[PDB]
């Protein structure tokens, strides 16, 4: 019950362990358009398959890749990559804006947003029949702007027609994450079909426990360490192992490893006395759940 | 030494009757390219198509076309539309943003955003060797933030290193038009390779006038009418037909014709004992002169 970019959709029970939150490119739309000197597809894809066969190794069996509106989605990008790997790939659908909207938004609605997720969830992604199976928004610095507001609003209808969970991005060092949680929540969404992002970026841990202690998952997920290894290995010596999700991703803002976690971080927790119980929560039984 | 889509280059002497601000199409590039059904290329370029064979026939024989980044810029398909048409069409380079720039943007220079701009004017436009003619900048509601000031910069630094004039895009309601001329000159661009756009939205002849004053060209450019056509009488009555550009464009933010000029604009000024040297000098003399 989970689309697939390049193969059919399987149930959730069969995702495997999975990476939560990468990138396999990221650029801004606008600049790329107007631009193109600036960019190497080629490059970009052979990066791309190095990465996803890098992890592969590691035994990743799915990556969820939450590049969305603001950071240069391309479905036929992601497919070459699927054709060249054979990655279990889910897609999304979304907006990344931290203060206001393109000009193209202006005088419409929420529902008119949310039309545009739910046409990518049932329907297919920029002209193909590759689905959505999440929505990803964001807050930063400027915080709950009017524009964020309604993008986080229409994430809400989104997923109460289709049942598909959402991500976000916030910033860790004001309340964006409590309030994305909140507006979401008042809206219908059940909290642990949230999982609220850049959490690692914290070291305020009981900031980090309130949203996970509300019933929604946390993202310690930028990894590329100790101080977030800390706080990570912390978490989990406090009995918070089934609302943690990690990742590196490094924010798809910004135009280090996705197998940084089995170099550094997985190594690290083991030898600090995390067991692989704990291992197979984080990046096994924590994605089930959120996309079951 | 005025480039032109899909032509060789004309001199400033021969551009004849000129519309100086008029957008072929205009989209934001992230919707476009992440909502592809929203959008109708081929409606678009019979619109296109249409419209400036409807000013071929009163007389135009170049559209200077001032969609930049923020708008989508598509010189492919301007390309289509000379090829259709043959419109001498200018082409420009810049980029319009009211409040911030795209993620692209953090911690790049201006002398790097400029160097976007000197590519487009000396080397080509999106990978073709069609050139821009000019610089298009903007600033509105929020007036002049930090990312709109280092635009502005970057179009400083463009128009000294190549001479292509400044078109700008302003909130007539507030002071942006007479903050941009001020930056611009203060870094050493000719006033009279500036327009100040989007001010027929104000009857404050005062503030107008003020601009012209200081040696810019001012952009009565938003026709599509009586009070804009009552200004514009009143300033070529007050002897500001050397500093006044007529053009209906609309808004390419915006996601009315364009002989709305020739069946409303012209009549009404022609009526009302403006005769044809005023025309002339409007639409044939200012041009040259900008493009000079
Ligand atoms: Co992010
Ligand atoms: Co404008
Ligand atoms: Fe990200
Ligand atoms: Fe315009």
């Amino acid at each position: 019950r989970i689309p697939l970019v390049g193969k059919d959709s399987i149930e959730s029970k069969d995702i495997g362990f999975t990476l939560i939150h990468e990138h396999l490119r990221g650029f801004s739309e606008a600049v790329r358009q107007q631009w193109p000197h600036l960019y190497n597809e080629d490059e970009e894809f052979r990066n791309a398959v190095n990465e996803v066969k890098r992890a592969m190794q590691f035994g990743v069996k799915t990556i969820v890749d939450p590049t969305v509106m603001g950071c240069g989605r391309d479905i036929r990008f992601m497919e070459k990559v699927v054709k060249a790997t054979g990655i279990n790939l889910v897609a999304g659908t979304g907006i990344i804006i931290f203060i206001d909207l393109p000009f193209y938004f202006l005088n419409r609605s929420i529902d008119e947003i949310a039309d545009l997720f739910i046409h990518d969830i049932k329907e297919g992604i920029q002209g193909t029949l590759n689905k959505a199976g999440f929505v990803k928004i964001a807050a930063d610095e400027p915080g709950i702007t009017k524009d964020v507001e309604k993008v986080i609003k229409a994430a809400a209808i989104a997923n109460k027609e289709t049942k598909v969970p959402i991500i976000t991005h916030s910033n860790a060092h004001n309340n964006t994450g409590l309030e994305q949680q909140r507006i979401l929540t008042e809206e219908g969404v059940d909290p642990g079909k949230i999982l609220i992002g850049h959490l690692g970026d914290t070291d305020n841990i009981d900031y980090i426990k309130k949203i996970a202690d509300k019933g929604s998952f946390i993202g310690l997920d930028r990894y590329g360490v100790d101080k977030r290894n800390e706080t990570t290995l912390r978490l989990i010596k406090d009995g918070y192992s089934d609302k943690i999700m990690i990742s590196h991703d490094y924010c798809c803002t910004i135009d280090w490893s996705i197998t940084l976690i089995f170099e550094d971080t997985i190594p690290f927790l083991k030898r600090n006395g995390v067991n692989e119980e704990v291992i197979a929560t984080i990046f096994k039984e924590n994605p089930k759940k959120f996309f079951s």
